[PDB]
C-alpha cells in the first residue's frame, strides 16, 4: 500500500524544523520504555512537543511524555526523539518510521536506537545491556516492511542488503569503552528480533525465538533500523534486556511491563552515562575528522 | 487499524442479549467444524442467530448454521458458540473476536474453546483428542494480533502476559476425568500453532511447524484465546485431531475438508460426553463454591 | 479482506484478450528478473501491453517492460507474462495474482514459473537452476494468502491441499530432458521460500530460512503457485539461484539486485533452451495425445 507520506512531506517538516531550531542535528537517538531519562543529560536542550512539527504523528495516550528534544550531547550535536512508535499502537509501519526519515533530511549521518528488550539467552542477567549486531525482523518475512510501495530513488535503492545493518567500527569502539569506563558487569552482543504483538510471548513461543537464533526479542526498532540503512545512515545500538522465561514444565511467573521498572532504575542512569561516553567515538565530518 | 467496535458497542450488544434471554451465562462453549452437535445436548435451549444479535458480525456462507444458542448443560449454564469466525474468512481479527468480548459483558468467567486441527505428532492417530496446553501463534508474530490498537482499560492491560494462556487445575481436573469414564484411548496434551491461511499445509511447511515445535496446526482459537485472557477469563480447551502429512520423499494422499467427516463422526460424539461431563468440575461462584 | 475482482471481471478479461487475439494458450509462463529474454524466442508473437487488457494492473515504474506477449513456442502455444508483480510493490495479494486467474478462463492447463532466487544452499553456484519442488510461504502463515476472502465455488474448493502444489511427471520429465542435452552442471531441486520484503536478508535472518528447511529464498511466486493450482492448473517451475550470505563472524560482501546481471547472463541464454526443449513433454490434450 502506497506510503501515504509525500517526499514533499517529508522535505516540509524538515525545513520547519530546521527553521526553529539553530541546531543542525549530527546524531538522533530514541530511546525506549524507560530511556527518556538520556534526555535531562542534553546540554542546550530545546523541546517540540510531536504535536507542533506539522506531520509528524502526535503519540496516542501513553504517559504521554512523548516529545523531540534538540540539544548538544557530550561534544556531538544531536536530536533525541523521547517515547517513539510501535506497531502495536496501530500505526502503518510508515507512520512509526516518520522520525527516521525527517531526520536524514535534518543532516544527522548517525543513528543510535535504544529499546528495552527481552532476554532469550540463559547467559544475560536482568539489568545486562546487549549491543545489537543483528536482527530477525518476523513482520517483515510476511509483507509488514516500512519500503514496501513504490520507492524514492531520492532517499535510497529499491532492494537495500541488510547484510550489515549494524555499524563495526562503531560496535567495537563501542566494546572498548566498556573496558574502559573500568565496568563491573560486561556489554554483550547477540541477535534482536522482533515480534509485533501488544500481548507477551507464550512458552512455546519464547522457544521458537530461541531455536531461530534470537538473542533478546522485542516489539520495535526493525522498522526504524531498515529505514535508517535505506538511507545510508550509519546505524547501530544496544536493547536494555529486562526478563524472559522458557519452563512450561511448570514455573509461576509472568513478565508485566509494569516492569518499566527494571530500566526504571540502574539501567537507566548506566544506559546513560555509556552513549554520553559513546558520543565521543562517533566520527564527526567538518573537512574530515 | 482501529478496533471499530467502540465499548459502548460491545455494551449495547451485551444489555441486548442480556435482555432478551433469562440466562445469565457462566461458561462459553465455542464448537468448530464438526462439534456443533454439542448443542443438541443443552437442555433448557435457546437460539439466536447470529443475525438478531446487533453488532454480531453475520456468518458467511458455509453451511450457513451459525447461531447462538443459550442453554444449561450438566449443572453450569452455559452459551454456545456453533460456527465461529476465521481469518481465512475476511474477518479483521477483531470482528471474529466480537463473540468473546460481549461475553465477558455477560457475566461469564470461563472460555473453553474447540476446533478440529492437524496433528504434527507421529504418536497421534486420527480421531484422538488434544489437551491444548499452550500456542504458536504465527499471524501475531507479523501484527495480526486482536489487540493491535489502542487499549480499552477497562478490559485489561497493555501488555498481558499469555505465559499462562491455558488454566492449569482445569487441566489436572480435564485429565483426570478422562481416566474416570475409563476410556480407551487416552486424550493428550501438546501445542497447538495458528496458520491462517485457506489453502493447506506443504509438506516442506509440516516440517517448520513440527521443527518449532507444535504438535497440531489449525486455523482458529489463538485470537479467541488471546482476547479471553485479556479479560481475565479463564480459558482452555481441546483441539480434536483429524490427519497431516510429513513426506514428500513421494507420498500420495492430501487432506481435504472434505473430511469435516472425522470430527463428523465419534469424535464428535466423544468430545461431547468428554465436555459435558467436564461442566462438572468448574469451580461455579455463587458466594464461594 | 474482499477481493475487488469480481467473477465477472475476470471473464470480461478472459474474453476480451480471447477476442483480440487468434491463440488459444495451452499454457501460460511467467518470467522474472532477467528472464524476458524467452520472450523473443517466441515465434508467431503478438503483444499487448499490460495497459490495454482491460482490468490488468499496470506495471509500476521498473525498466517499464512490463506486457503479455502471446505466441507459439517448440510445438505448443503459450502466453508469456513478462514482467510479474511482487508484494513489495504495494499489490493486494489479489491484484499480482490477477494474471493467473484470466490465464485458466482462457483454456490454459499448465502453469510454468520462474523467478530468480537466492541460493541458501552451500552445494548450489551462483548461475545454478533449481527445479521448484516445493514451497515454504511465510507471508501465508500470518494471514496474507491470496485466497483469504468468499470463496468463488466456480473457480475451486476452499482448503485446497498443496501437498501437491508442483507436478511430479512434468519434474521427472524436465530432470531427464536435463540428461537428455549433454550439460554441463546438473539442474537442482530444493524447496523455495517466500519473503516478502523489498529489502534483502540479514545474515540472522539467512539462518533462520536455511535452518526452516528452505534452499533459495526469493520475493514470488507462491501467490501465483497457490492460486494455479487452486484452479487445477498444473504448476511446476525452476528457479535461477543468484547469491547469498551466511557469515556475520565476518565477511564483506552484501548482495545487491545490479545483479539482475546473474540472470542477465548466460543463465538467461540457458533457461530458455531449458524450456523451449521442455515445451516438447507438456502432455497436450486434443482428444487425447
Ligand atoms: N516482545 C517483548 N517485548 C518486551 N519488552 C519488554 N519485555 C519484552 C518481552 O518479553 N517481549
Ligand atoms: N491449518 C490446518 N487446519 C486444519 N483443519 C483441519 N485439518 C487442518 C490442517 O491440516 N491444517
Ligand atoms: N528474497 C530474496 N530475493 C532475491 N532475489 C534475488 N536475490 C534474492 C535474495 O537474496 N533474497
Amino acid at each position: 500500500m502506497e506510503n501515504g507520506y509525500t517526499y514533499e512531506d517529508y522535505k516540509n517538516t524538515a525545513e520547519w524544523l530546521l527553521s526553529h531550531t539553530k541546531h543542525r542535528p549530527q546524531v538522533a537517538i530514541i530511546c525506549g520504555s524507560g530511556l527518556g531519562g538520556l534526555t535531562d543529560k542534553l546540554t542546550q536542550a530545546q523541546i517540540f512537543d510531536y504535536s507542533e512539527i506539522p506531520n509528524f504523528p502526535r503519540s496516542t495516550v501513553p504517559g504521554h511524555a512523548g516529545r523531540l528534544v534538540f540539544g548538544f550531547l557530550n561534544g556531538r550535536a544531536c536530536v533525541m526523539m523521547q517515547g517513539r512508535f510501535h506497531m502495536y499502537e496501530g500505526y502503518p509501519l510508515w507512520k512509526v518510521t516518520f522520525p527516521v526519515r525527517v531526520f536524514h533530511l535534518l543532516g544527522v549521518d548517525t543513528l543510535v536506537v535504544t529499546n528495552a528488550a527481552g532476554g532469550l539467552n540463559p547467559k544475560f542477567e536482568v539489568g545486562d545491556i546487549m549491543l545489537i549486531r543483528d536482527h530477525i525482523n518476523l513482520p517483515g518475512f510476511s509483507g509488514q516492511n516500512p519500503l514496501r510501495g513504490p520507492n524514492d530513488e531520492r532517499f535510497g535503492d529499491r532492494f537495500p542488503a541488510m547484510s550489515d545493518a549494524y555499524d563495526r567500527t562503531m560496535r567495537q569502539r563501542a566494546l572498548s569503552t566498556w573496558k574502559q569506563m573500568g565496568e563491573q558487569r560486561e556489554l554483550q552482543e547477540g541477535t534482536y528480533v522482533m515480534v509485533a504483538g501488544p500481548s507477551f510471548e507464550t512458552v512455546a513461543e519464547c522457544r521458537v525465538l530461541q531455536k531461530l537464533g534470537a538473542d533478546a526479542v522485542g516489539m520495535s526498532t526493525v522498522p526504524e533500523v531498515i529505514v535508517a540503512r535505506h538511507c545510508g545512515l550509519r546505524v547501530f545500538g544496544f536493547s536494555l534486556i529486562t526478563n524472559k522465561v522458557i519452563m512450561d514444565y511448570e514455573s509461576l511467573e509472568k513478565a508485566n511491563h509494569e516492569e518499566v521498572l527494571a530500566a526504571g532504575k540502574q539501567a537507566a542512569q548506566k544506559l546513560e552515562q555509556f552513549v554520553s561516553i559513546l558520543m565521543a567515538s562517533i566520527p564527526l565530518p567538518d573537512k574530515a575528522s
